[PDB]
């Protein structure tokens, strides 16, 4: 599918060429038109257009247009400045993106202070998030100064192209940035910016992006109080419930903001929000993820997710989800991809009988034991209490790596489960409090009759032996962690 | 091929025998010219001249004709000078390199003082630069005092000849010079006057040369920030990529600087530039690999690849490999010397289903287990957490010899794979900042729940059981970097 390569390179090359020729001001504003044409039809390739548009951007790289596009943006004239931002936002690649984070840092601040002319401010909303896109060093150092000024700034204007670029901007410093950069972002009154933001009617994607942010944002357990002070958390989830991931895919073909897809880097980015234990970021990963599944199966794509990762956090959604929306999107998207949609588990795990036992065996395709578990009366106790001798001689389990699949299993289920028939002490709240993955141990102490108050006279030995914590840097963290009441 | 050493030694002897015969300054300069003569035609004998060269070089050290060109050298009139110097830039060899290290210290550092003389300063450049080529002792000492004065007063002048030889001789000091070579070179401002050295677009081999050296010196991670301000790094990757390895290939046949080959320890030298994590120097190695490759193969010779081991780098390029012009050179050069082209592996490790694990295990030529691996459902999390005893026993590699393969093949993977989508601190990059195979382990402090905000309180057995680190030395390294935060 190379012939768009050899269609659009040598014009491009061409149109680079009258570019640096173009030295009067007239020439610049027709190479910079004529370049942003190219990139733009190649955005808009159909279902090819990722990469040939990425092609171009490399083409760009070499013969040093990045540094041409700066020095024209440093021109005085300002429509100079808006046509090769304008371009610059369209072509900012991962790649190029690294190298105006090594080159270009310091002009794009200072054309950012020039917040009044709002075709430009548009424009650089784009290069700024692009440059949140990078990594979190960059994040710091341009969110601690030109960040957060130009983008409320630009927040309380109006205009709707402007309010998404910010919005997507803010997002992606939620996301690549750093605890810390969400600690100051969260500081500087933001969400209460995005409130309205989210709160304005006007725009389904405004508000999308906001909750988004909001979400990324709430995923940090340290600033949550003045997050969910800000509101915008009972708005993100009827929000997410009221819009159709259908409905969402048949649109944006025309508003072609991410109608082409979406890169691989930020489906991993947002892939954590489901497993967030926030009930709003997990219900706007789904959409989100749905969303994207929809636009890929229309293009024909979903082993992309599958390399992601995320049909597995989808599954675990699925298998331990309690609210209805969330379970109705993952449904959604796995039927999207073209996945089976794994039937709900009984949670009550340690009052689980000998059916639950073979259920949730044939769930996770453990079948050929099955009959064995059957023969042994497996129950939710001593499944929960099995050990690795235990699995390997009296299951029949002789290869390491089937007991591993097993216990990985098993740890999943565990971390997952309800134990509230046993405990009395909240003590799975607390484990989970200290690591979500703590709870696996949850059942061990309660088997040991282990209370929150006798924690802080715990030992190593009772944590190893007695509540089968086998990692030493678990029990070290627990011992920690108890010994301070 | 002893034809050319019985057609060539009788006359070098006459001719040696002349020159010491020679009092006067006429004589003196016609022996030299006669020698000068003999030793360029050797040079440039078809596919044989090295051999050849070399044993005349060795009559050379033989009869006493180093000893004989250094004290023409110390004559007082510059035509003897000149010649004996153009001679002696021919004869310089590692022998004759070794001895003038050993005894002509000193003088050739006054000589060079003499900078006046361009035509003077071609050889004298010439000679430095061989110099170069010795050990990194003598690199600190005469590179010290004289190399540095001479080399920027040269890059000051405008031949092109001296400025290909002081380009090639600052490449060669950073290369073959320590670290504190380089240290020293960098606060010498050495970079910044070699950048309008590079930005001189008149000749290609003296700005490949100038970006040769940049690389080198930017492959040093204490002085790379002064480096990257010099400038040249945005300019290296356009060279790189619009050149091409056959257009090098084709010219620079009358241009004989390289037409006959480069020494194999030069190639050994410029071999971990392809591992040096940075982009630039991979590029730069990359295309004068792939150049020597072309000569090498129009020559007929594939065997002093292997034996320095530029094929493994080569292919762990080609599979590792993000950027385009980096693939498409490390492609070339391996269709150079008739080496499969493999095929580049998925990066998202964790992620891998079976069909990947079967892939990698093809591409790595372990076909006789992949069904064991088939059999086993091994998947990417069990592939890198992976033992001893489960491979030998599950798997069945009763072999040690095997089995230390397949552990050096999942060590390179595991160095090379993105764990983006488990980890979230970036520990894989605060690992590769202490060490870049330390990024193997990576992952299995993934598994142990370690973050980096908990890594000054892990502990020695820790890091032996749960992280599975077998070497004591890199448990040490990483203790020591934790408990500094
Ligand atoms: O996520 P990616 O594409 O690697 O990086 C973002 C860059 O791509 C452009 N873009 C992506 C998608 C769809 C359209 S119309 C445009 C953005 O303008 C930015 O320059
Ligand atoms: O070749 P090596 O061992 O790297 O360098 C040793 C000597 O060989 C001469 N030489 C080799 C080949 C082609 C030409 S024109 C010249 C150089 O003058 C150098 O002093």
């Amino acid at each position: 599918v190379q012939d768009a390569l050899e269609r659009a390179l040598p014009e491009l090359q061409q149109a680079l060429s009258a570019l640096k020729q173009a030295g009067g001001a007239r020439a610049v504003g027709a190479g910079l038109a004529e370049v942003f044409q190219l990139v733009e039809e190649a955005w808009l390739l159909p279902a090819v257009g990722r990469e040939v548009a990425q092609g171009l951007c490399d083409a760009i790289r070499l013969d040093g247009g990045l540094d041409l596009l700066l020095r024209l943006l440093q021109a005085p004239e300002l429509e100079t400045r808006v046509q090769a931002a304008r371009l610059l936002e369209q072509i900012l690649v991962a790649e190029n993106r690294d190298r105006v984070a090594r080159i270009g840092l310091g002009v794009i601040l200072n054309l950012a202070k020039e917040r009044e002319p709002v075709e430009l401010a548009r424009s650089v909303a784009g290069i700024l998030e692009h440059m949140f896109k990078h990594s979190e060093e960059t994040c710091q150092r341009l969110v601690a100064a030109g960040g957060l000024d130009a983008v409320l700034y630009w927040c309380r204007r109006t205009d709707p192209a402007l309010l998404r670029h910010c919005a997507l901007a803010l997002g992606n410093c939620a996301l690549h940035g750093g605890q810390a950069v969400q600690r100051r972002m969260v500081e500087k009154r933001a969400a209460e910016w995005l409130f309205p933001l989210a709160f304005s009617k006007e725009d389904e994607l405004l508000r999308l992006h906001a909750c988004l942010a909001v979400a990324v944002l709430a995923t940090n357990k340290e600033v949550e109080r003045e997050v969910e002070r800000s509101g915008t958390l009972a708005l993100v989830e009827p929000l997410v419930a009221s819009l159709d991931p259908g409905r969402f895919a048949r649109c944006l073909v025309d508003a072609s903001d991410t109608s082409q897809g979406r890169g691989p880097d930020d489906l991993q980015r947002l892939v954590p929000l489901l497993d967030s234990n926030r009930l709003e970021a997990q219900c706007i990963g789904a959409f989100y993820l749905c969303a994207e599944a929809a636009i890929k199966s229309l293009q024909g794509k979903t082993k992309v997710f599958s390399d992601i990762g995320a049909i597995q956090s989808l599954k675990r959604l699925v298998s331990y989800s309690t609210n209805g929306t969330k379970s109705a999107l993952a449904k959604r998207a796995l039927r999207l991809l073209g996945e089976e949609v794994p039937r709900p588990i009984l949670p009550s795990v340690p009052s689980w009988k000998e059916a639950e036992v073979q259920t949730w065996l044939q769930q996770i395709g453990f079948s050929k034991y099955c009959e064995s578990f059957r023969e042994q009366q497996v129950d939710g106790d001593l499944l929960l209490r099995l050990t690795e001798e235990e699995l390997q001689t009296d299951l029949g389990m002789k290869s390491g790596i089937t007991r591993k699949r097993f216990f990985r299993e098993l740890t999943e289920l565990k971390t997952f489960a309800n134990y509230s028939t046993c405990d009395r002490s909240n003590l799975a709240d607390w484990l989970g409090s200290l690591d979500p993955r703590f709870r696996q141990y949850t059942y061990g102490l309660v088997s040991c009759g282990l209370d929150r108050s006798l924690l802080h006279r715990v030992s190593e030995q009772q944590l190893l032996e007695d509540c089968g914590i086998h990692l030493g840097v678990h029990r070290a963290r627990i011992l920690t962690a108890a010994r301070e009441m």
